[PDB]
């Protein structure tokens, strides 16, 4: 076993995230920052602490400490004032530990606890010139964490000490996922400390390690916090493992040492020996050491002294790596556990030893050539004789507190063997801010033009599955994560689906009829979506077995040509492959965890917007829509004709009693009847001066000519047993609603073959009674452009299906459809579009906003 | 299993102890002290505050805040003054809750773990106008598990406790001790309660009642001392109850704020306590609920008991309690304050009264479910044997806390074989006022009834006590005798006395005509030593000699006739080496180091012997050879006169000789019997204090050449050593060299040269300055020791003289106890019984030193 660290985050000196602290670390960067004399004199320090040779001008500041976002976490703008910036600070390292997780821990399905510390509460000096709140509970209180949210308060281990506890709280079972670690900062974000001679901090302004020129250390002000979960768990989870915490050790001093302030070797060694024994490990496996390394003049050599006795038993020399972090982010006092734990969690994880800074020679009663220990100077690779990058990571508080925690390397997992990536992923990124969404957009652009970038299947898994969905939303939909970088480049001037997210309780389908039928019609969608292959084999299995037409055969496996795209224009084959079509895009929308409020029909989507409503079955409603399309296949060649005109209008100017087949929007109209009487005629509209498209067809469908095809078909109805509607259809061959009777009577239908399809009396009246957005199922984009046409007030129509000749695009098409159906703010669970065996990645966090809350001084 | 709760303290609302606090609840007492306007005024309180209408003179108050006894910890006065007083006052409520253990923390075998915690520091407002709790504990009690500092608000000692038992079960520790403390400068203060507050406007916390009106903030300490179970039945520790289970979680954001409460976080925290604890809620029959008195929180916390007690079908089974009712919201104890009540109740079996509660609340309705409140204390027996509880203690932050809490396993009380029929009870401090007032407090102990087992408090008061300066020490064998004589500790008959190192101890062995009848008859039967040393001697004197050692002590009966039948010189000299070499090996089996050792005419064998010149058997075949010799050798007498020699040499003749040199005011003449009696005739008419010494046979007198004589034929070549430890002769007066005592015609010229007592004594206290500890069956060379120079330094008798032949078992175990309290380093563990337990007694009385930086 053991216990995984799954995710960390944590602000430090010069770095805002445990990547700018890693690109730091990898950089060998010194993150003290140095001060002027002349930037103090702004500050409301003393002038005399400036100009004083005891004073140093050096710290490790972390960068916003006044700036908090409130509104994330529902904080008005007073009680945040009223915060300790530790509190702040470490509110946004928990929300972003638990993203860099890939969790949001308010929803996870376990129990979740917080175990963090606390430096001195230095913000009540102004908020005085009386008392303040709980920084573990107030974290648990605006996260929903459930579990044990204890403050632990050693003095300089307190953040490893938490991390212990956390892992011990793991390990009996007292929650199941647990974040740990602790935060010191303090209003004087801009000062020296006044190294005083014979003291603990260096009046360098270097903390220098293990080193012969060590003053002592340098106070860094940081915040850290690690997520740790249980490495089963963590396993059959797909987490992103850093280290595994094999083993930990928390013990006294205790009054085996000269004074009260005094470090005991014996006490350090103890500790090192029972975490290295609890981590079923020996000193021969640990090859980097994580020392508390503070860079004293006294407690430099207690320790190598500790860490020499504690890897005494092992009789190899030089074979570990010794390091601090405090020589490049400075003491970080009570985070300091944590920034060593997250620089040795990220050094097992990658396999890379950083640089230790301001070294040369060994301190004077340090030897390194005898002792199993080396500092390194510059970046250093991690290859073991081993094989296994176990390490070690020591943290030690003022009053005797040791802690040491043992982290082996994540276990080997196998994704080689990992079915292939989907071709395309939406990328979800919500925020509950525009600029939120902004500056995280941003993130991932600097995250994604990089040339090491994660899997699209363990990422868009991690953007949907481990971010919380707010309301300003956006979308991509790539089949390259670079190019995904460089669409989010480019500053809102990109075409991703963008906007804020309302309710939408409701979603029409507008089922579209004979219009854009094409050749590779769903074959995309066939293999990559079961759902949308198993409707599809429904149909096709009823087909094959009854009729002598092929299904699955004319539009997957039939070669592109006009021979076949021709003989999927006669509509005895035309009508079931579109009504198939159809119902396997239908039945893949309700697999995508679409409700469809309103169901409208064009002529042949009534058939299959009712065995959605199943007022019919769908074995039934194939039979009478192959009937349906045989029997007006002997009947007499008609032509159509696109008369741009509105309807009165046109039964104001119409030849001769024939039916209009279509009324669509007001500026679109169908005619039909006779051939002769449509094309012969239709030279008085060049007289008109409008123009008149065609349709492409060789039948007269709903025009007052095929009665006789519903007449035969009149006693095929009535053999079948029908039942009532479920979900709302609206007729669009009356214009109104659905009654009961209305649908189940089976003249309905055969008065359906003949009336003119009151498609935009059914839009203005869905439009009315429904505020809702319509996604068109069907062939193409047919209805989509008369339905964005008609008079929507804020509100879009969408297309399951590209237009035709883009018919290798189905794949883009829909999931760029639901891309934007998503960022509209529509209940698609976007997990369904993301992997085989996905895994939880690392990725940018939450960008929350810069806002002052700031008092007085 | 669990984790037994093996020792407690804490310092509460009218009370210092915990068992000043247990006979609270059981007197049912409000521990609220209510003050006046003179009085809070006086205090300081701003009267702006207290002419504020709406202002409560209430408050639980624990005493001693700015007492400390810092001098006991090594603290300056400048150091301990700027200490938190929560500090001081959780040092010493660490220091009696190992003490109530048992144990010492610092001499512990394992490794010891603190979690604690502490309100906010309202004495840093007096610093103004850093120095972690748990590490400042682990300092000074060289505590060296974990200390880590627990904080949560107000479920903190309780949380504590939970993560001291995560330690333990995780073996991060082998033994912990976790709670908390709520305690500051206004020890005297009003609270100022609001429309609406959370804090009862009247002054009396009534909990779950329809008269609420918040709680009443009370100060407290607490700490509970924390063992897993298996080890604390191996150890004999006293179990008050074991912990099954526990559970800590949070609220979240699933209420309506964050200073809301919610019932199904609380109810989480009952029934996966109760799930750990591999229990049911038909189970709990006591339940210590938080209880703050509050409208919002107790039918909060009343619908989470319910809910999480919703699977048993019995009505109004299960007691409901706070202890805020009693004493107050101790705000950072309160938690530990409501575990030690339920503890204390888990292990007596009587669940104390719950006050002020007449009705239920109007939200809360008792009759169907599971609890009633107790009004009144009842005792506590179950439908099932065993008495299971509840802890929920609940903080300001969403924290819940709930720990179940079961009944000790029942050890089998007749099995042991039975307590010694006496006992040391050693007392120590650091301080004369510490150890006077821990004698009284044991004296008020005592003056109880149905005490713990001797054996027990002798053991928990040997190794459970640290050994401190100033000592005292108490041979009893009635518990109430020693309370009775613990009352009068002014005119004190017991061992009392500071002690210092004494290195050393002198070993006086006995001279031969200072002895007594069944003399060891109850060192033998009582101790093995003694008797595997007496058993040894005995068997080789049975195994070649018509005589029988055993029989002339043990057997045979007690009469004036063998009272001088062991008393003639051939059954005697072997008779008391026997008796003098088996109480030696008794004492050196009780931690003894002899640093010098030094005989008086037969007792330079045995000190040869216990050195390594003489192997035992080669000695004793010898010893009696010696006796055979001098009874066969004819007549003699002893008289002496308290003369100094050179006085002495006056008036002796040339038969006669000088026998002992004992003291410049005593000298023993041996010679033949008409001699010594015309010498004793001349003293008649000199006024002189002069007596026979009841011998028939004149040794170191002219009469021994011939028997003498004999031992020469003797020695069969023996296998002899130089000496190891220092003897100084008693022929020479002076120290022994390697060759000096091991000459076969030294022992010769032993058997004849005046013995020189009074000037190896006299070299001895010149040389060494010891104690010394005379060996042999009476305490003749007890009064000459120490009628002597000897320089606050005395001599010690092993056994009774003569006519307190009975009381062997008191006396050398009163001069076990005078010895510990002098210093000698015995160990008080072999004077314990068979099994020993630990039990809570009285626990150190720190005196009062006010340290306040205002």
């Amino acid at each position: 076993f053991g216990i995984a660290i799954i995710g960390m985050a944590g602000r430090f000196p010069q770095a805002d995230t445990v990547q700018a602290f890693w690109e730091n670390l990898l950089a060998s960067r010194e993150c003290i920052s140095f001060y002027s004399d002349e930037e103090l004199l702004a500050m409301g320090i003393s002038p005399e602490f400036v100009q004083h040779p005891d004073y140093v001008k050096a710290k490790g500041e972390v960068a916003d400490i006044d700036k908090f976002d409130a509104a994330f976490f529902g904080i008005a703008p007073r009680e945040a004032e009223l915060m300790d910036p530790q509190h702040r600070v470490l509110l946004e390292t928990a929300w972003a530990a638990f993203e860099d997780a890939g969790y949001v821990a308010a929803d996870y399905p376990g129990d979740v606890g917080i175990f963090a510390g606390k430096s001195m509460d230095s913000y009540l000096m102004l908020n005085l010139m009386n008392d303040k709140d709980s920084i573990t509970t107030t974290i648990a209180y605006h996260l929903n964490l459930r579990g044990p949210a204890i403050t632990v308060q050693t003095s300089s281990s307190t953040s490893l000490v938490a991390v212990c506890v956390a892992c011990q709280s793991l390990l009996t079972w007292q929650c199941d996922m647990a974040i740990a670690g602790g935060v010191t900062l303090g209003p004087p974000a801009k000062t020296g400390y006044l190294s005083q001679e014979g003291g603990i901090t260096a009046a360098d302004g270097h903390c220098r390690a293990f080193s012969d020129n060590s003053s002592g250390f340098v106070p860094g002000t940081g915040a850290g916090l690690v997520v740790l979960k249980r490495v089963d768990e963590a396993l059959r989870d797909g987490d992103n493992i850093y280290a595994v915490i094999k083993g930990f050790a928390v013990n006294n001093d205790g009054s085996e040492k000269i004074s009260y302030t005094a470090p005991s070797v014996d006490a350090q060694a103890r500790a090192i020996a029972q975490a290295q024994r609890l981590a079923g490990l020996t000193p021969q496996d640990i090859t980097y050491v994580e020392a508390h390394g503070t860079g004293t003049r006294l407690g430099d050599p207690v320790e190598f002294s500790a860490l020499s006795q504690a890897f005494a038993g092992a009789s190899q020399k030089q074979y570990c790596a010794l390091g601090s972090v405090k020589t490049n982010i400075g003491h970080l006092d009570t985070a300091a556990g944590v920034a060593g734990l997250i620089k040795t969690a990220l050094a097992v994880q990658q396999g890379i030893i950083p640089a230790t800074l301001h070294f040369e020679r060994p301190n004077a009663q340090i030897d390194l050539t005898n002792s199993p220990f080396y500092i390194n100077t510059t970046c250093q690779p991690w290859q073991p004789e081993s094989g296994i990058r176990r390490a070690g990571v020591t943290s030690l508080g003022m009053g005797g507190t040791n802690a040491h925690v043992v982290l082996e390397q994540a276990p080997a997992v196998d994704l080689q063997a990992r079915a292939p990536v989907p071709a395309y992923s939406i990328l979800p990124f919500s925020a509950k801010t525009d600029s939120a969404l902004s500056s995280g957009l941003a993130r991932f652009a600097d995250f994604l033009q990089h040339e090491s970038l994660p899997d699209r299947r363990d990422l868009a898994w991690t953007l949907s599955q481990g971010r919380k969905a707010f309301a300003h939303r956006a979308a991509l939909v790539t089949r390259d994560l670079h190019a995904a970088g460089t669409l989010l480049q480019q500053a809102a001037t990109a075409p991703f689906a963008r906007g804020v997210a309302q309710t939408q309780l409701g979603l029409g389908l507008l089922f579209s009829g004979q219009g854009s039928q094409y050749q590779r019609m769903g074959h995309q969608l066939y293999q990559v979506w079961p759902a949308y292959a198993d409707a599809f084999d429904r149909c096709a299995t009823l087909l094959e077995r009854e009729y002598q037409l092929d299904i699955r055969h004319e539009l997957f496996r039939a070669e592109v040509s006009l021979a076949q795209g021709e003989r999927l224009a006669q509509t005895c084959l035309t009508q079931p492959l579109l009504f198939s079509v159809e119902y396997a895009l239908a039945q893949l929308w309700l697999s995508w965890g679409i409700t469809p409020t309103v169901m409208i029909g064009h002529s042949l989507g009534e058939w299959v917007a009712a065995t959605l409503a199943g007022v019919f079955s769908l074995e039934d409603a194939l039979r009478l829509v192959a009937r349906r399309a045989e029997l007006m296949h002997q009947a007499p060649s008609g032509a159509m004709l696109m008369v741009a005109l509105p309807e009165a209008q046109i039964r104001a100017l119409i030849t001769a009693p024939l039916a209009i087949a279509a009324v669509n929007a007001p500026d679109y109209s169908v005619i039909a009847g006779p051939t002769s009487e449509i094309l012969a005629v239709s030279q008085r509209l060049t007289e008109q001066n409008i123009i008149n498209k065609r349709l492409h067809t060789s039948h007269a469908f709903h025009s007052s000519m095929m009665q006789d095809a519903a007449q035969a078909l009149r006693q095929a109805f009535e053999n079948v047993r029908l039942n009532p509607p479920t979900l709302t259809i609206i007729s669009t061959v009356t214009g109104a609603h659905v009654s009961a009777d209305t649908l189940t009577t089976p003249d309905y239908w055969i008065e359906q073959m003949l009336m003119p399809v009151q498609f935009s009396a059914a839009l203005q009246e869905a439009q009315a009674t429904f505020d809702v957005d319509f996604l068109e199922i069907g062939p193409g984009a047919t209805l989509t452009q008369l339905t964005n046409g008609h008079a929507l007030g804020d509100r879009l129509a969408f297309s399951s299906l590209p237009a035709g000749a883009r018919s290798s695009d189905e794949h883009k098409h829909i999931l760029d459809t639901v891309a934007a159906l998503w960022v509209r703010g529509h209940n698609i669970d976007l997990s369904a579009f993301a992997g085989e065996q996905p895994r939880r990645v690392s990725l940018p966090t939450y960008a929350f906003d810069k806002i002052r809350y700031w008092v007085d001084s």
